[PDB]
């Protein structure tokens, strides 16, 4: 029934934080030093120490990931392993020889590298100088250590992206409480967000560069989760314009169409908490538009007005313009509280359609979470877990109504090939299409993983 | 200064449970089997499963060894790793060959192999079918699983043990908690006690079969901290009596004499209490001693009459007999709570000089453990563990007063040779020549390490 485009890239997606292990890593990040010294923080006392051992078990875990079809496995490069200095950008010697061996274990694999450079995993030495993304010098060594990504690895490696969801890391370090070092101020966050797109366009820029070959591109990958208004009520639909500008114009636009939204840099500038910058940054970001877009979604986001008046005496946020809504006779998964509603997909695929150029893109997360995953096995080992492929069945379907109508989507990535750290709720939640008994580092495909394998062979389900 | 005789071994200690980590590792035993359900009850929440790395980075790891002047080193093969089936004593290939692995580069490294056979790591599975070591066909197994020890390394190891302090399986098992199952039963484990001094009786015999060359000599590892009286108050003298016999020759007279002491079973007998012997396994017993001995000391034992009779009817417990004593004046390591006293190290010389036929010995733990080390890095992150090194000296110049009165110790083993993990204390205590910073297992030589390499060059200080 369901059939795919043709040359479709079906693939995983991880990154380098939540499965190498810090093992012989010579720089702590931000998660790093959160467990080192608040190890309670971390569900079950699991940190990123040893992860799911990619460091060690790179080679065989390579092998279980194709045989469970994974053409393209989407990983990223630490900061914190590869480089020795950050102002100068020289090299730790075996963290460069390490990531060699991952790729060329990769392509002995027959699996495609899709390289990202940064997944939520600041230094923290750069955080305790600098104050970390605040700083446009630290902006400056990010580019300098993509550079040398791109030097060392740029011969076998054709896919990257600049950042994994710099949303997060703006929500997580400067509004909410979830990300070491746990600032609580919105202000700063605006300038982080600003600052991020900042360092994606000049890292665009030096990309090509030093990109002569033409199958090179460098993208960014997003959340694209629609803020759908609670009601048709103005107050609402003004919340969810806001949310929307907020949650993704943020990023989407300057990554895309080379510029920040107008609506919501005037909403900043009126509160007075507008982003430091300069014409020649702008243009900047202006003159480097990423080449491709990777989209993750998981579960929808529903918006009604804000309790009291974006006017009251209170510390600016984004949020005094909006408010989550929870609509009755949701789908939820009720365990991990999360709305299902796979339509979603084909809306983001629309808007990419319209809005944005068609721009080549792909889903580079989907996936569902589950505890307690022994609760499924069957008598050789096996999770049986077939809430994870109607999972995927429901948002693939959406997905190719998309794709039907005319929507660029050129691949589909799933969270996750094999079970790995989900920062402070580490393995509590289990995304992977191979399960990782993470006290021997033990690892087995899951049901799924045939069903995903079958799945790349056809075309189509 | 103080010299030591020609050929005397400096070595170092641990076992195959505090370093390894699980990688792959097929069984658990039931301390790893403690953290999967209990991790609350481990320090800082840090289990087994990593530890210190050894099963990834035993190479590197030795040779580090090597520069702190491990000359031996004795470490355990885990039955939990090395059998497929404990039925058959099946062997699991992986686990054969990483044995053969760090074998074969404790060779390419210079260090002597001194292989203990078990260190408190029972397979959890024959606890949940047979009760463990109350089990005289557990007793069986673990006799077939040392066979293939002796076959498959034999022809490159001279040095072996049975077992690393049975006693602490006893009491932590069956009498205090300290061990998962965590029984407390006075009766069950006297039959333990039993059974373990018989399994290292067959496995004696056994190796006995198998070992060809004289060089070939087989052991075990026992604490033999006196029980000092509190005074001369006949009440504390006969509380010293008895904590003498239960704490020491319950294990030191079958393994070394071939019987077990005559006053202890009569009082064991007496209170109903006795282990089912048969005459068979008593003369194994008699036939099979030890060939050395491997002797623990830390902190020395005192000991005064119980706070109420031994008759009040309470349940069956060793200590109905003795209560520990606290002497004023003591000399006291605060932080872990022990006192130190090297004296006792020149007493257990003379008791197997005098009473023990001057069996061949060694020294196989002496050690100091201190917490948060990283309090004393220097500049170059070298650990100024004086205290480690004054420590060794105060115990080195006991033991060769032992020496110098005619004790036949052939060797001085320190633990340990790279810090590892203290059962539920994890890594509070370091005891290490070197350090592992376990959030990266990068390690580094401590001052004590360089001073101990000078020590073994000069045999002497």
């Amino acid at each position: 029934m369901v059939e795919f485009p043709e040359g479709f890239v079906w693939g995983a997606a991880t990154s380098g934080p939540q499965t190498e292990g810090n093992f012989h890593k010579q720089h702590q990040n931000v998660f790093d030093y959160w467990f080192a010294t608040e190890p309670e923080q971390f569900d079950a006392g699991v940190g990123p120490d040893t992860a799911s051992n990619f460091y060690n078990d790179y080679d065989h875990d390579l092998a279980l990931m194709a045989q469970a079809g994974v053409q393209g496995l989407r990983t990223s490069i630490q900061w914190t392993r590869l480089i020795d200095d950050f102002e100068t950008a020289s090299l730790n010697a075996d963290g460069v020889a390490f990531y060699n061996h991952v790729i060329d274990s990769m392509l002995a694999h027959h699996i495609t590298p899709y390289i990202n450079l940064h997944h939520f995993d600041l230094p923290v030495a750069l955080y305790d100088k600098y104050h970390g993304w605040e700083s446009k010098h630290v902006v400056e060594l990010f580019v300098k250590f993509a550079e040398q990504c791109f030097k060392l690895f740029g011969d076998r490696v054709d896919h990257w992206y600049t950042f994994n969801e710099p949303k997060v890391v703006v929500d997580g370090q400067y509004l909410y409480g979830w990300h070491y070092p746990q600032v609580i101020n919105g202000p700063k966050a605006v300038q982080v967000a600003y600052n991020m797109n900042l360092a994606s366009a000049k890292t665009v820029a030096r990309f090509h560069e030093l990109c002569v070959r033409p199958e090179q591109q460098i993208g960014i990958i997003l959340n694209l989760t629609p803020a759908y208004a609670a009601s048709d009520d103005p107050a609402d639909l003004a919340a969810a314009e806001f949310a929307e500008l907020w949650s993704n114009n943020l990023f989407l636009d300057p990554a895309v169409l080379g510029h920040f939204p107008e609506k919501l840099v005037e909403r900043l500038t009126m509160d007075g908490v507008l982003w430091d910058a300069t014409p020649t940054e702008l243009a900047i970001i202006a003159a480097n538009p990423v080449d491709c877009l990777g989209v993750n979604y998981y579960h929808p986001f529903r918006v009604q007005r804000p309790d009291i008046s974006p006017k009251s005496l209170q510390p600016w946020m984004p949020d005094i313009y909006f408010k989550e809504y929870d609509m009755p006779g949701r789908m939820m998964n009720v365990d991990r509280g999360w709305e299902i509603y796979p339509q979603a997909m084909t809306d983001i695929a629309r808007n990419i359609q319209k809005n944005y150029g068609n721009i080549p893109w792909m889903i580079s997360e989907n996936g569902m979470g589950v505890a307690g995953e022994e609760r499924f096995l069957d008598k050789q080992g096996v999770v049986q877990d077939d809430y994870r492929i109607d999972f995927m069945k429901e948002h693939l379907t959406a997905l190719a109504k998309g794709i039907a109508a005319g929507s660029n989507c050129q691949g589909y990535f799933v969270w996750s090939g094999i079970d790995c750290w989900s920062w402070n709720h580490a393995y509590h939640n289990r995304y992977g299409l191979i399960r990782n008994d993470i006290h021997t580092q033990t690892k087995t495909l899951k049901k799924s993983a045939k069903w995903f394998a079958e799945l790349g062979e056809r075309n189509g389900f």
